[PDB]
């Protein structure tokens, strides 16, 4: 419903999740949303500004949205296209709020059960088998974090 999405949008603009700003792409189209994501201050994402998109079906909330990062992200659970499978964002237990909360969660601790990016996953593990001594997985996050300044000059804050 347009009502469900109108209610969800308004509810997320009235009580934001800290580090997430949600807007409509075209204010005349409730089915496509843009999400701004500000990296949490004590992770390797801190200072980063990431951009992602949400697409909802015409039968929402019966059917879940699609999530995809616009920013390229090196991550076990993110595809090169930017896609994250919705089931890892909306796990077995309002919808978009919980989705946003999984994003913080997934950014902080990857899920190596069955990874989208195996190279990222093999690297993330190296980062664990050594107590942070192999900085490579951590290095790419940093590079990606500071590359996002360019995006956040193109618009800002």
């Amino acid at each position: 419903s347009q009502k469900a999405l109108l209610l969800e949008l308004k509810g997320l603009q009235e009580e934001p999740v800290e580090g997430f700003r949600v807007t409509l792409v075209d204010e005349g189209d409730l089915y496509n949303w843009e999400v701004a994501i500000f990296g949490p201050p004590n992770t390797y994402y801190e200072g980063g500004y990431f951009k992602a998109r949400l697409k909802f079906p015409i039968d929402y909330p019966y059917s879940p949205p699609a999530f995809r990062f616009l920013t390229k992200m090196w991550h076990p659970n993110i595809y090169e296209t930017g896609d994250v499978c919705i089931s890892i964002l909306h796990p077995p237990v309002q919808n978009v709020r919980t989705i946003l909360l999984s994003v913080i969660s997934l950014l902080n601790e990857p899920n190596t059960f069955s990874p989208a990016n195996v190279d990222a996953s093999v690297m993330y593990r190296k980062w664990k088998e050594s107590k942070g001594k192999d900085r490579e997985y951590t290095d790419i996050i940093r590079k990606q974090v500071l590359g996002t300044k360019v995006d956040a000059e193109r618009d800002g804050v």
